């Protein structure tokens, strides 16, 4: 293992300021294929975890069940990084792997994740973020993940609800949605930015910035591996919890670093 | 009047290889606003020239109803450019108003113009192209029209039919599109672009130039004045035609220029 990776005092206070920050180029050619393969094996395989646009859109909690996105999230490529931005020790809270393939996608409606995880998992507070690996080039037009660029400086935003249960946190609708209104007094003020990058680069973003994508009319797929790392001190609180472990952990153990061994 | 606008060598040679080019601030606000005035009256007394999404997607021929844009068809900002890209006397073909308003919008399907302009309407050759007045600026998050670079050059190319009659010819749903096959290729070979700009921008592009838009997520309009030249001596076939007047016009008088005068 390559000396713990951290992000540079300019690199923090980037990601600070606007809520997200890309690191281009983390992983190779071949270590994004191996991801890939996994994904894919994990999309075919995780059943009740899986997610349909038909067509597989999502697949939820596979750092439980493959050992390969096990090792993945206490990687000196990541866990390091996202120690430094929580000034903490942490934990995966959501492991999900969301693809858009060519000429699919759907229109995500504008939210921010903490309220997900403060009203259905019972986090206490919004230090937690994360990580976006690139399986695929990441354009201006395979459906990027968009921002507004210091949304998340509100703090967390009140909030369009819809449904009952979960079963619409994880869709097209989704139960919080940031609306038209509140939207563009934030767009105002801070504009939108839609991050780009090669495959195998990572996306930082803040549980509280405001995101949103469009459909993909790329004829390439757009395939993003989103580990959610949450502070220990910033467990989530069980007994408020509504959702499986394969959404909301409740193993808190601090993850260390994966070491180099001979296999 | 101020002396007739052209385009630059190298604007021209701009749009020859790619296939289309943006002028920027062709119009000021104040046009513009008239111009958006005029685009709400015919949105509203337009009837069967009107297409909905419901909510109002566009309106069609309206040059031949509206003073306004009559004189607009003529104005020494695009009749002088036209004639210099169409090496000829022009007229209209096709009129059109497309907007698409903040939070709204619809994915529209690859195409080139110029596939229904020739199976519907008769267009022997491609030696039309159009202009697009920005009603609003035009950004990555609005929908902007979006090309393949030099795409145009294939000419026009086989593709997917499906409708009778002409009614999916200006919907979500097209008649001719380029199916994820054929798209590929072309992006391999060539990328996209979504050209930006300014409010009162005009978009010039090609009759043959494949094209696609997304959704507007952002909290603003995007709304555009397509008209639609082409050369006289390659007037339609009136004999082959298949369509009204109000999307296909059968009037080839060749256009001038308005002048200036005290009213
Ligand atoms: O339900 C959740 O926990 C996540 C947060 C957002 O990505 C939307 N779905
Ligand atoms: O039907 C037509 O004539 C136009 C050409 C494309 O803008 C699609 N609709």
């Amino acid at each position: 293992m390559e000396p713990h990776d951290t992000l540079s005092p300019a690199q923090v206070d980037e990601y600070r300021k606007n809520g997200f920050l890309v690191q281009e180029h983390v992983f190779d050619e071949e270590e994004i294929e191996l991801l890939r393969a996994e994904a894919a094996q994990e999309f075919a395989s995780g059943g009740e975890r899986v997610t349909v646009e038909g067509i597989v859109r999502g697949v939820h909690g596979c750092h439980l069940y493959s050992e390969v996105f096990g090792r993945l999230v206490r990687s000196p490529r990541l866990l390091p990084i996202a120690r430094q931005l929580l000034r903490d020790d942490v934990y995966v809270h959501q492991f999900k792997i969301n693809a858009k393939r060519a000429f699919k996608g759907e229109v995500w409606e504008w939210h921010q994740d903490y309220t997900f995880w403060h009203h259905e998992d019972g986090m206490p507070a919004p230090r937690a973020l994360s990580a976006a690996i690139f399986l695929d080039e990441v354009t201006e037009f395979n459906g990027p993940l968009t921002f507004v660029p210091g949304g998340h400086g509100s703090g967390m935003i009140d909030a369009d609800v819809k449904g009952e249960g979960w079963a619409n946190t994880l869709t097209a609708s989704l139960k919080y949605s940031l609306d038209v209104e509140t939207m563009r007094g934030l767009i105002e003020r801070n504009g939108m930015v839609a991050p780009k990058g090669p495959r195998g680069s990572v996306l930082w973003f803040d549980a509280n910035i405001p995101h949103s994508s469009v459909p993909n009319i790329s004829p390439f797929d757009r395939g993003l591996v989103l580990i959610t790392y949450n502070s220990v001190e910033n467990k989530t609180d069980v007994t408020r919890g509504t959702r499986p472990e394969w959404l909301a952990a409740r193993d808190f153990t601090p993850l260390t670093a994966l070491q180099a061994t001979s296999f």
